[PDB]
């Protein structure tokens, strides 16, 4: 089941943000509010903005910050590639110990989708190989954020710019660059085909054989070459050896080793599931990570 | 898009404690100065085996319960049951009391559970209580206690408190004021539930909401009446269709075009041909844990 995380930390830094009539959310965490730079775009710019050159046009007392009907002063701006940072005049005290990562294809998060500075749900996102995510984002939602949380910290991960003409959704890290080859403009842009996340499956496989399911269990190895060079023919990822590495763990505790679970999935690739069924269904899930079977199996 | 997603959670995460008595450690639900949990709190492994609860927790002092808010003992000066639920009255009121309210769901409703672990928070997901009073959650050791809820405007209804996990996997638990949903005893002991069917009127609010996210291949020129869709609906271990459930069906009718009784044609033939190897919304099977109402608010 995919399961978010409590969102309580996060709700806790969201608030909204306009220039003119465009309004979309905001993450404040200490004096800084971090939100989507085309916040400055009326919907004709939009189409064919100059940043640089519409920022130019604007002072601080052009935006305004609001954490529910309260203003925040804005006491300065800056551009970070397209991110706006905006300096308020009060700390949240409310801002939780954080990070900004950027995260790798096959990761997971959970959004907090926002509008009009309001937590409306929470769930699971994967990156895609193709840098987009399967979003659930109406008009307003731009900003609101993706995040794990371990332990005492939040990492944020995710600011929400854009949809695509497939449906899909884009966005950027909180340092403003976007995952993928997208940009924030109101242009025709298209996600590149899309693969399946290999590692998050051989997780899933590693779930099924911690739960007792394990027909699939070859008597074969590969090695990681040979592996990576079959896989792609059938639209998989290749594996990085930091996949092998995150997958140690659930290695360790089945004692099934990651090359030999890999040539396990092969089999199933090349031979079909066989009219069988694992953890309940014919279909490989790849969308969780290895840390959330982990999570899952544990608490 | 269109993601399973869970109402925002921290209304509910300032509200969770823990709760010790003897060896035995789980969640409450701290709201003004009562602290709500499972009675079962109060028994010994051995007891469970066949608690007699009135008289296990008459011999109960307020010093036999620890409970924990954060790295903070509050301390009980009071103490009642209400059916299988547990009232610790405290010296203190909890400041993050949200406005709330304790309902009763139906069979086919949804809500969020927010799975908790010695008072903290860990993960939030959606649920529906099932036709059979049973809920396909994912619960471990410590999480009872955890709670189930909706949010409507700045409300929190609660609905759900988790007490125990059945033979087959899925889950059972009581509503707030302590009576089960279903046929179950918090006892140990291994219990069944009644024959689970489908939530007919859910798996047509997911068929439209695939729709609206531009999925119309399972569509087809044929329709039924509300009569021979049920014959058929019940064959299948498919709950039957009220015309309350087409009315309520209505705004998902008007926005798509599709009337509500030729989607039921569509779902009659998904039934009787089965998918044919496709997949809708990326599921393999037809899914029935989305009410009419979370597809339109998230659409
Ligand atoms: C937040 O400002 C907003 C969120 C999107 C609106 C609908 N769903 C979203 O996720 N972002 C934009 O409106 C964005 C601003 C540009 C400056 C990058 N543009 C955008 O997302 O365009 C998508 C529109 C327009 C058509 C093109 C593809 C999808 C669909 C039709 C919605
Ligand atoms: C909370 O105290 C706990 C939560 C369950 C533990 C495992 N998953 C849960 O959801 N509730 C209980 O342990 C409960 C206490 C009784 C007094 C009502 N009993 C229970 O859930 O039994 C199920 C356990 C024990 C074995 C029997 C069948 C299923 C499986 C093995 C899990």
């Amino acid at each position: 089941r995919k399961m978010a995380f409590p969102s309580g930390k996060v709700e806790g830094c969201m608030v909204q943000v306009t220039c003119g009539t465009t309004t979309l959310n905001g993450l404040w965490l200490d004096d800084v509010v971090y939100c989507p730079r085309h916040v400055i775009c009326t919907s004709e710019d939009m189409l064919n903005p100059n940043y640089e050159d519409l920022l130019i046009r604007k002072s601080n007392h052009n935006f305004l910050v609001q954490a529910g009907n309260v203003q925040l002063r804005v006491i300065g701006h800056s551009m970070q590639n397209c991110v706006l940072k905006l300096k308020v005049d009060t700390a949240n005290p409310k801002t939780p110990k954080y990070k900004f990562v950027r995260i790798q294809p096959g990761q997971t998060f959970s959004v907090l989708a926002c509008y009009n500075g309001s937590p409306s749900g929470v769930y699971q996102c994967a990156m895609r190989p193709n840098f987009t995510i399967k979003g659930s984002f109406l008009n307003g939602s731009c900003g609101s954020v993706g995040f794990n949380i371990d332990y005492d910290c939040v990492s944020f991960c995710y600011m929400h710019h854009m949809e695509l003409p497939t449906g899909v959704h884009a966005g950027t890290d909180l340092e403003g660059n976007f995952y993928g080859p997208f940009v924030d403009r109101q242009t025709a842009q298209a996600a590149g085909t899309d693969t399946t996340i290999t590692v998050n499956v051989l997780a899933w496989l590693y779930a099924a054989v911690i739960n007792g399911d394990r027909w699939f269990l070859n008597r074969f190895t590969t090695t990681l070459n040979d592996f990576n060079l079959v896989a792609m023919k059938y639209n998989y990822e290749p594996l990085t050896q930091d996949h092998v590495d995150i997958l140690g763990p659930l290695s360790a505790q089945t004692g099934i080793a990651v090359l030999d679970m890999c040539a396990s999935l092969k089999e199933l690739l090349q031979n079909g599931m066989n009219g069988r069924t694992i953890l309940g269904s014919a279909l490989l899930e790849d969308e969780f990570t290895p840390f959330d079977v982990v999570r899952q199996c544990s608490g």
